[PDB]
């Protein structure tokens, strides 16, 4: 796109306040931004925010969302498609157009790990070239095993392609395949998807904890085989649904755009690899590692 | 095939009446159709009726099947698999000769949703030449969400290959990925397995409503990541069992054959996409729309 | 690899025995042996003890189990991982060097029908090569279903790619996908993944029984749609943990690396055929047969 030649805008943050017990202002943008995917390989990513996956929102169940969309793209359209809410497709997820804002209100009534998306059309490319994220929606009474939980966090599995290529999203095998991490608390990581930036500075965590992730599979097209290495899943909430709860997996299946939430005792001291074991998948990059210290 | 050359064989309707309490009695023909798949696409299609995927089936948990296969192939034997019953493969899923009859019976003691297919090998190309679709057994004491519901569709996903090639049916990625709705009550749309008739005719439905999807992913070979672009599944029954009841689901994992029943709330007028979210294949045809209007 | 032209070790027995009330004694090779994976067809094949998949592993919940690895591979690293287990994966599923012996130790404190693996990099490679089984672990209080079983078996389901080729393992189709079955008890059939001894050999079965299959699905790279032609499933447990019990399916999802127990009854005289319903997979080999007779 002759239009993006050259462009590269730096990330913006994610805006997002309370406006009441149960009502949340969230602005991002639509952006274009370099990225680099694999050592030595940049993608001209389609993003919101300059991060893909997207920066990462959380709400409480029972939220009414504001969202305003800013898009900076000089020359595409883009929108957003929150899986968390119930919108009128036709509506509320529709396009904005290039240097201009849209505002959508919509609510979040259901607990879970939700993908987020841009919606427009076509589709695929737009997920492809970057656009996804995930909305964790917390539920409103919690998860049984929450008190057994002693630490946290959030990844993402995505695939690239080349590089806006329909014909290879639509026709090919991934180029890369890769996990994220998006900050929850203070301190934690906050990554792009790509083949390195996990195994380098891994997750962090202290033996004989129990850890949770808040995952999602983003697609565009694969499954996930989701899998730590030295542990055994205690507990699995099907799309971060309470009710969804199985026990004892020792890989979990998520559709593309399919989430979990999954919690798993770290016993020992090392380095715990966390993979998708469809491992076509994990040698293309999708391999995170999770580094557990006595402290 | 030679003997396929010029022969488009009209559809003939699905014969079935109930023979007693707990006995129905089935009529189906094999039979070679010209369909159009995409738009200038015509796939002369192996098929059960003249439809591919074939009629709908709808029976009760605890019928007895007394299924007839009239077999018009002028050249290619065909058969009957359906996954509702308990048979022996070996002597009731048996091929009919060309211009040939036959019948077997067999209970259907599961309720659920449940892929019907030839099975004459070799399999893959029965299937994948369009021999495939869905019985739909309803449990003698329902769903426990039956009062809620108030609008019901019927949905199957298929592939489509090119014709006839058994190297692309068994190495190639998809031409064509798609739904199709068959009928539950008169007035319900009944369509082929192509690109464009539910997006051009949605189905349609009122603002507020309950939906239930009886769904199946007939493949041949892929898996389906299947979603509703605007909502969350209120209640998700694996397979249409009632045990298997899930809830909160944004997205549901079909194994090739495999189906479920879905429920979802459409809070707003719109036009509702209804997606395989694995969106290579969305974008190859599979996306329907669901029109949902004030009356 | 020059160092293994020529070379085929023979097979070697699983050695295993009880120690105490909870721990057991295991001792496995890592050893190259050339396997018929379709007929005319030899894979010098990686593999634990020259099988592949691996030697079934059975033991008791809570068991802690002493893993010795003798790496009779000339030239290449081998290690094990097991799914099973809590432990330390940089301390634990090191790598033993050609000629050498490791021991390690770990509990397996979780029900169900694991994967166990090779875990050198690229552990893509040594997966595809062949060394990938199977683990069971019984629950200490049994699945509910117990009563009712009157025969079982173990099956395994694998890939296999052009020999030794990355590119093919990371990028292309899989070559042959297969089923193999692993003894559970004396007289029961020990076979290897490949095309063609479970349709020449099939598994037996009596007239009204009610089978239990141990369920896994390696990889390295598809997932599986998991199904018995003429049979629903009537229980199955996720996994293999007594928890994640389903009802009525007629197709079990399995994710690379995902195990299950299912249960079917075989009404009528005859053969099972045994799929992926991922008919691609299942035309490449993974059909293995079930025949059912009076006696
Ligand atoms: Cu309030
Ligand atoms: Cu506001
Ligand atoms: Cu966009
Ligand atoms: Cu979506
Ligand atoms: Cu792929
Ligand atoms: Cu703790
Ligand atoms: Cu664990
Ligand atoms: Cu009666
Ligand atoms: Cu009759
Ligand atoms: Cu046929
Ligand atoms: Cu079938
Ligand atoms: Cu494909
Ligand atoms: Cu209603
Ligand atoms: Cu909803
Ligand atoms: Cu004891
Ligand atoms: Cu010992
Ligand atoms: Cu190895
Ligand atoms: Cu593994
Ligand atoms: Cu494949
Ligand atoms: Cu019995
Ligand atoms: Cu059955």
């Amino acid at each position: 796109i002759a239009a993006h030649k050259g462009v590269n805008q730096a990330p913006v943050p994610l805006k997002m306040e309370r406006v009441g017990p149960h009502d949340v202002h969230i602005e991002m943008t639509a952006q274009i931004t370099d990225i680099e995917i694999d050592k030595g390989k940049i993608y001209k990513a389609w993003t919101f925010n300059g991060q893909a996956p997207g920066p990462l929102v959380v709400v409480n169940e029972g939220d009414t969302i504001h969202f305003t969309l800013k898009n900076m793209d000089p020359v595409v359209p883009h929108s957003m498609d929150f899986h968390a809410v119930h919108a009128s497709p036709s509506k509320d997820f529709i396009d904005v157009m290039p240097n201009k804002s849209g505002t959508f209100t919509y609510p979040a009534n259901k607990p879970g790990v939700f993908m987020y998306h841009c919606g427009t059309k076509p589709v695929l490319q737009h997920i492809a070239n970057g656009m996804h994220g995930v909305i964790i929606v917390k539920p409103k009474n919690g998860y049984p095993t929450d008190k057994e939980v002693d630490r946290e966090y959030v990844l993402i599995q995505n695939e690239w392609y080349k590089y806006n290529d329909m014909n290879d999203f639509q026709n090919g095998v991934p180029s890369y395949v890769v996990f994220s991490s998006k900050a929850l608390k203070p301190g934690d990581p906050n990554t792009n998807g790509d083949t390195f930036t996990l195994k380098e500075k891994p997750l962090l965590a202290k033996v004989g904890e129990k850890i949770r992730l808040y995952i999602n599979n983003v697609g565009p097209n694969e499954v996930s085989s989701f899998h730590v290495v030295g542990t055994v899943f205690d507990d699995v909430y099907l799309d971060g649904n309470p009710n969804n709860h199985l026990q004892g997996m020792q890989t979990v299946m998520l559709p593309a755009s399919g989430g979990a939430v999954v919690e798993f005792t770290v016993t020992r001291p090392g380095t715990y690899p966390i993979v998708t074991h469809q491992f076509n998948h994990a040698q293309k990059g999708a391999v995170a590692m999770l580094k557990v210290t006595e402290t």
